């Protein structure tokens, strides 16, 4: 998470509690003790375009709040003001060539703003936006050739554009498109011409819309690209003369390279193990870099040069795990008929008898997908013969926004057959059989492991959960503190409508708690949260093992008792660790789990 800013050519990084100046040696432009901070990390850098001042934000551990903190860049390292609970902020040069800030904070919870900042002749805080909706968030970006400041005020459903002038500082912000509910719009400026990606019309569709600089009106703007339904746009990349657009779509990436200045588009040919693409913020100006990642493999870089054909690994480290694991893309059929991707990791190399301890990975919900970024512990299980798999099932995001409609409010239980589905394809696949299934999940995702474990445990051997979301209906029908419309959407009202709580009461693994045989399950548990209060883990656990205990009492017979483990905590590889031994134990495999990480 090291903030890493680039400007003036040379870099600016944080080291020692200090903001430092990077050409081994280092100046150091601010020492962050001065602010009384603990553990003070810096989350953004902007440096002035003149080098006169730099700007940062600056967050501690156990606050929401953070201050912005300006320092002249001027052979003085002296502070020149700061600014508390800015949420982003930007610069831009003035025709006098007087460097203005632009930064984003909130008058309380009332609503947003945007100052800009003057400091050459001390007109200090002029306001340029304020904010009526506090559902809105206002944030801003300036675009590479810095034509135009952006003032982008978003939600999830919908966008407004406001345009600052990148020639005229002063200048009151002007309307792109008064916001449509239902249709979000990013902006970027290629030549006196706009190039919009927006969803107006069609919600599940997104489009490259271009329009004169001067003409921003959607009654004004032509078609220019068109992107496959349902697909996710994760970036835009706009050049003069091109852009280049990141996709996903399923568990499918893609790469489209865009010209601009000349109306021909051209497909990049990705290597079939990326599951994910993570973007650079070198923002090189003749280059696209990106890099390439799976769960079980470390981001490779990958550079388009619009110049050349292909010129792309520029990277001299090749990890040997892209021939020695294979990614396989094998869609389970749900109980409704519907097609459930599943993205299956094995060793290349692995014994004809393809019965080794699987892993399986459930979110689903508030459709989210499923990280794909490299985790070393997952690699590890894999090196030692581990299948890994991983379930993009209704209630998340990989397949269209359906997909998280479904799997919801009302259709919760559809989330748990995909999940079903998947377990048992792969051992229809005949990749393991159940006594050496695991399940994991996390917070949201524990709802589906929980309600699997009630419902089908003769699936699983071991569970893994991580500060789950179990008492689901005590959660939701908690009156004392209000249910925030976002969940209240994510797991229907039962203090409201009685259908609601017959339909949670159904579903919610702790209300279902019954005695029968159950998979061993680990709990791993935190003291204070928001989300996930101890006390419900705590219940779980306490009923969990009340239900197996009476259970074990009438057919028992020396019968081994599922291990009920709960690890209470207030160091990620120590839980890992924990969570490795525990596993390990449970699927009698030993331990010869050595790594470096």
């Amino acid at each position: 998470i090291n903030v890493e800013v680039k400007h003036g050519g040379f870099v600016y990084y944080q080291e020692g509690c200090c903001l430092v100046r990077s050409k081994d040696n280092y100046e150091v432009l601010f020492n962050l003790e001065e602010l009384k901070l603990d553990q003070p990390f810096i989350d953004c850098i902007r440096v002035a375009p003149d080098e006169k001042y730099v700007a940062a934000k600056i967050r501690t551990e156990d606050s929401e709040a953070s201050t912005c903190v300006i320092i002249k860049l001027s052979d003085q390292p002296v502070m020149e003001a700061s600014f508390p609970n800015v949420s982003s902020f930007e610069w831009v040069k003035d025709e006098e060539d007087e460097d203005v800030l632009f930064y984003t904070f909130q008058r309380n919870l009332r609503c947003h703003d945007v100052y800009r900042a003057t400091f050459g002749d001390n007109k200090r805080n002029e306001c340029f936006y304020t904010e009526k909706d506090p559902s809105y968030f206002v944030f801003l970006y300036l675009t590479k050739d810095s034509r135009f400041l952006t003032i982008n005020i978003m939600n999830k459903t919908t966008s407004e554009v406001w345009l600052i002038d990148g020639l005229s500082p002063w200048d009151p912000p002007v309307l792109i498109q008064k916001r449509i509910h239902g249709v979000l719009y990013y902006v970027e400026h290629r030549d006196d011409e706009l190039y919009i990606l927006t969803n107006v019309g069609e919600p599940t569709e997104f489009k490259l819309m271009r329009t004169a600089a001067d003409t921003p009106a959607i009654m004004n703007w032509d078609l220019f690209f068109t992107m496959k339904r349902n697909t996710k746009v994760i970036d835009l990349d706009m050049f003069k003369d091109h852009c280049v657009l990141f996709l996903k779509h399923s568990n499918l990436l893609y790469v489209n390279v865009i010209g601009l200045a000349d109306d021909s588009v051209r497909s990049l040919k990705l290597p079939p193990w990326a599951c994910g693409f993570i973007m650079d913020t070198n923002s090189d100006p003749k280059n696209c870099p990106f890099q390439l990642c799976s769960p079980i493999r470390p981001p490779k870089y990958y550079t388009y040069k619009f110049a050349e054909g292909k010129l792309f690994e520029e990277t001299g480290h090749e990890d040997p795990i892209t021939k020695t694991s294979r990614v396989l893309r094998l869609e389970a059929k749900s109980k409704d008929g519907k097609l459930v991707p599943m993205t299956v990791f094995h060793k290349t190399d692995s014994e004809d008898l393809q019965k080794k301890p699987l892993l399986v990975h459930v979110y689903g919900a508030y459709g989210m997908d499923l990280k794909m970024n490299f985790r070393p512990e997952r690699r590890v299980l894999v090196d030692d013969g581990w299948i890994l798999a991983y379930c993009h099932v209704r209630g998340g995001g990989e397949l269209g926004l359906q997909w998280h409609a479904d799997g919801r409010l009302t259709k919760k239980l559809n989330g748990l057959a995909d999940l079903e589905a998947c377990i048992k394809t792969l051992h229809g696949q005949g990749f393991s059989q159940p006594s050496l299934t695991t399940l994991t999940a996390f917070s949201a995702g524990g709802v589906l492991a929980g309600a699997l474990c009630n419902s089908n445990p003769e699936l699983v051997r071991a569970v893994t959960l991580e500060a789950p979301f179990l008492d689901v209906l005590n959660t939701m029908m908690d009156t004392t503190l209000p249910l925030t419309l976002e969940e209240l959407e994510e797991w229907g009202n039962p203090s409201s409508d009685e259908k609601h709580k017959n339909y949670i009461k159904r579903y919610c693994p702790y209300q279902n708690i019954k005695p029968q045989h159950y998979p061993s399950i680990h709990i791993t548990a935190y003291e204070n949260d928001e989300r996930v209060p101890l006390k419900g883990i705590v219940s779980y656990t306490e009923k969990l093992k009340e239900a197996i205990a009476e259970h074990a009492k009438d057919t028992g017979e020396g019968y081994q008792t599922p291990n009920i483990i709960l690890d209470i905590q207030p160091d990620s590889h120590k839980k890992i660790t924990a969570q490795i031994k525990f596993l390990y134990e449970e699927l009698g495999l030993d331990s010869t789990s050595v790594f470096e990480d």
